[PDB]
C-alpha cells in the first residue's frame, strides 16, 4: 500500500490528526495493535480545554459533544476544612472548559473516520518502521500472518507511552527528563449522579481525593493510594468509606455512592523527550511526553501537538514549504514544559508526599492559602487549568 | 531597676519597638550583649517595604531615610541571556520598596533613643529570664561583674537567632519548622558605582549572583557559594571575576569593581517557631523566624512583629485591653509563613541546588518562563516583593 501519512495509534491522537488531514485532502492510514473494541473499553479523560474543543469543531466531529458535553466555569480546590471556588471563567478573561469523555470524543471520531471511509487497520501486529531518514520512509506490518509494506512520506507516532515509535529513534538522539511519583491514583466509574456540577479537588491529610463527572448520572472519583495497593484489594465499600473520609462533610453527606462500573489504579509519571522527531517521524501525545493527571493535561496535551503537526503538514503539502516541519518540536515542547509544570505543581500542592519534614507540610498548607486567597495567584491557575494559548508560527 | 517593658537586644527590632514604645509613654528599657559599635558594625539588610518606612516615620526616625534612601520601582531578574524587569509599582497597584542601609536604619534609631534620654544598657552580660508565666517577670543581668535585676510587666525577646529569649521557653511548648539549604551566599560591600539603579537577580549554570547596592557610590554584591568555602580563600579578585561570569555580558562589561569594604559568608536557613509566646514574654524578629535572604524579607518580618507587638502592647497600657495580646502569636504567624513561602520559593528558582535531575532543572527554567511572562505570573512576585499587607484586628 501508499499513503501520504502513515499514522501508528488509533488513540485520540492518531484519529484527530486522521480526521483533521483526510478533510484536508490529505490521506493517511492509520495502523492500530487492539480491536476497536479494545480501544473503546479506555475509561480515561474527562476534561477539554477550549482548544481542543475548537479541533474537534474543525474536524466536523462536535455533533454529539456540543449536545452531551458539559461546560464548566469553575473547579473546587478543598483543604484544611474550607472549600474555595476559582471561577475559570472571570480570571481567565473568559475562557472555560468542557467535560466530555475520552471514550466518547474517541468513539465519535472512530465513527467519523469509517463514514468518509478512510482507511484504518485494527490487530496490525508488529508494526515496525524503516528508513526514517530517508525521502521514502515505510511501516511493516503483520496482518493476519502475512507480513504486509505501507510506504509513505512521513509517519506520525500517535502510539501512546508503550508505543514503538519512540523506541525507533537511535536512543542517542534523545533526550529524556522524568520524575516518578511515590503513588498513583485509584479511580472508580459509578453510575451515580455526580456530587457537584463542579469538579473538586481535595488535600486532606490521608491523601488526595477528587470528584468528577461524565455527565448528570455519570460520575468519577479518585483517591490517592500507595504504590502497592492492588485493585483488588479495594471493595466498592472500602473506596466510598475512604472519599467520604477525605472530602468536607457536607459533601460526604450528599454523596450518592453505588457500585462501581470501572475500577483501575494508575500511577503518577511526568516524562518529555527532546527533540520530538528524527528525520520523517513526528512523535504526537503519549508517544512523546506523560504528565500527571491533576491537572487534566494529558489528552490536551495530544490535541496541541496534533493540532501542531496538522497544520505544518497542511502547509508542506498544499503550500509545497516542507521545511516548516522542523519547527514541530520547538513549538511543541514550549506548551509541553509550561503544562509540566503546572502539572507538577498541582500534584505538590494536592498530594501527601511520605517521608514529608514539618517544614514542607507547612509550605505546601501555605502554597494554597496564598494562591486560593490572591486575586493574582487564583489568575495563575485560571489560564493554567483553562489551557494557555495555541502557538501560531510562519 | 523597674521598667514596664524590657527588651533583649538592641538591633533592629528592639530599637523600632523600643522607640514606638517611648514616644507612645511606655517606658522601656533595652538590655544588649554586645557594645554599640559592634552593633554598627554588622552590614546586613538593605531593602526596607514601605510598611517599614511608614514603621520608621511613626518613630519619627525617618528625616535622614527620606533624604539618602532609594525608592526602587522595579527589580530584574536574569536567566539564560534574558533580562526580566518586573514593574514592582505596575503590578503591585502603586507600591514601591526603599532602599536604605540596615546599618543607617540601626543608627538613625540608636541616635533617636539617646536623644531622647531613653534607657539602654550596654555590655549587660548572662542575661536571664524568670517567671515568665507570673505577674511580675523579671530579668537578671550582670554589669561590671554585679548581678542586677530589672522588674517589668512584660518582656520583648528581640535577641536575634543566637538570643537567650527563645532558649528560655521550655522546649516542649514549641514546635520548631526548619529547612537548611546546601549554600549560602558570599557577601562584598564596595565603595563603587552600581551597575544598575535597579537590583538584578540572576540564576546562571554556575550558581546565584546579586547586584545591590546602599546608595549611588556603594555597591554589594552576592554569589551562591558551597558551604565549605572558607572567605581567606576568596581573594577581591578572585569574588570579581566570578561575580562577571555569572552576570550577563552587557551588564559584566559596565561593571565597576574595586577593593572591598567587607566580605562575609553567610549560610542561608528558614526557621519558624509557633507559638511566638509565652506567658510574659514575646519573641520579635530573629528570635522567632529566619528567612533565606533571597526575598529580602529578614528586617521585614522584624517590623511587622514590632508594628504588631506595640500595637497589642499599646491597647494593653492605653486602653487595658491586656487580652488582646494572646492574639499575637496568631497575627504574625500568617504574615510569616507567606513570607516564608515567598523566600522559598525565590531561593528555589534562582539558585543552583548539588545533586538535581534533568527534570528539575528543566521544572526550574519553566517556573521562571512562566513567572516573568506571565501578567499574573509577575503580580505574585510583584506583590510578595513589595511586601503583602499588614493585619488590622480588633
Ligand atoms: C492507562 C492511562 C490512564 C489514563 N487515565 C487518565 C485519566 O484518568 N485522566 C486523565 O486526565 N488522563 C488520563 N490519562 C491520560 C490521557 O488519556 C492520554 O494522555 C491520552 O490517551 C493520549 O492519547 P494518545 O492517542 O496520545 O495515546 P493513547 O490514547 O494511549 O493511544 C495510543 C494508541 O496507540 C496504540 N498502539 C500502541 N502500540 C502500538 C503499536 N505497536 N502499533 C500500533 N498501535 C499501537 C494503542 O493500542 C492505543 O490505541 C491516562 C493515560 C493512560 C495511559
Ligand atoms: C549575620 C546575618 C546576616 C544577614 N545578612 C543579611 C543580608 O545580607 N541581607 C538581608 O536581607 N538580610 C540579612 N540578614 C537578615 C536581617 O539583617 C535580620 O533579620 C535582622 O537583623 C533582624 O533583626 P533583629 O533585631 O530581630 O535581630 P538582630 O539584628 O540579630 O539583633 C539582635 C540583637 O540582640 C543581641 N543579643 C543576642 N543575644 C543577647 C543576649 N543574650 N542578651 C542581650 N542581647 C543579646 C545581639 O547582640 C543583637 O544586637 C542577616 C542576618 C544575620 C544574622
Amino acid at each position: 500500500m501508499k499513503t501520504q501519512v502513515a499514522i501508528i495509534g488509533a488513540g485520540p491522537s492518531g484519529l484527530l490528526l486522521g480526521q483533521l488531514l483526510h478533510k484536508a485532502g490529505i490521506d493517511n492510514v492509520i495502523l492500530e495493535r487492539q480491536t476497536p473494541d479494545y480501544v473503546l473499553g479506555r475509561i480515561r479523560a474527562g476534561v477539554l480545554e477550549q482548544g481542543m474543543v475548537d479541533l474537534l469543531r474543525e474536524a466536523g466531529v462536535d455533533r454529539r459533544m456540543a449536545r452531551d458535553g458539559l461546560v464548566h466555569e469553575g473547579v473546587e480546590i478543598a483543604f484544611a476544612g474550607q472549600r474555595r471556588r476559582i471561577d475559570l471563567k472571570r480570571l481567565s478573561g473568559g475562557k472555560t472548559v468542557t467535560v466530555y469523555g475520552q471514550t466518547e470524543v474517541t468513539r465519535d471520531l472512530m465513527e467519523a473516520r469509517e463514514a468518509c471511509g478512510a482507511t484504518t487497520v485494527y490487530q496490525a501486529a508488529e508494526v515496525r518502521l524503516h528508513d526514517l531518514q530517508g525521502e521514502r520512509p515505510y511501516v511493516t506490518f503483520e496482518r493476519d500472518g502475512e507480513r504486509l509494506r505501507l510506504d509513505c512520506d512521513y509517519i506520525a507516532g500517535c502510539d501512546g507511552f508503550h508505543g514503538i515509535s519512540r523506541q525507533s529513534i537511535p536512543a542517542e538522539r534523545l533526550k529524556v527528563f522524568e520524575r516518578v511519583y511515590p503513588f498513583g491514583w485509584l479511580g472508580l466509574l459509578a453510575d451515580t449522579p455526580p456530587v457537584s456540577h463542579e469538579l473538586i479537588y481535595a488535600n486532606h491529610p490521608r491523601g488526595f481525593a477528587l470528584c468528577s463527572q461524565r455527565s448528570a448520572t455519570r460520575s468519577r472519583y479518585f483517591v490517592q493510594v500507595p504504590l502497592s495497593e492492588k485493585v483488588e484489594d479495594w471493595s466498592d465499600e472500602r473506596f466510598w468509606t475512604e472519599l467520604k473520609a477525605r472530602l468536607p462533610s457536607e459533601v460526604a453527606e450528599k454523596l450518592v455512592t453505588g457500585p462501581s462500573l470501572e475500577k483501575s489504579i494508575a500511577p503518577l509519571r511526568s516524562f518529555v523527550v527532546e527533540p520530538m522527531q528524527h528525520g520523517r517521524l513526528f512523535l504526537a501525545g503519549d508517544a512523546a511526553h506523560i504528565v500527571p493527571p491533576t491537572g487534566a493535561k494529558g489528552l490536551n496535551l495530544a490535541a496541541s501537538d496534533v493540532s501542531t503537526l496538522y497544520r505544518l503538514l497542511l502547509k508542506a503539502y498544499r503550500e509545497g514549504r516542507g521545511e516548516l516541519l522542523e519547527r514541530y518540536s520547538a513549538i511543541c515542547l514550549r506548551r509541553i514544559w509550561k503544562a509540566e509544570r503546572f502539572s507538577w505543581w498541582m500534584t505538590s500542592v494536592l498530594h501527601r508526599f511520605p517521608d514529608t519534614d514539618a517544614f514542607s507540610q507547612r509550605i505546601q498548607q501555605t502554597e494554597l492559602e496564598y494562591y486560593l486567597g490572591s486575586e493574582a495567584g487564583l489568575a495563575t491557575i485560571a489560564e493554567n487549568y483553562v489551557g494557555l494559548p495555541y502557538e501560531e508560527i510562519e
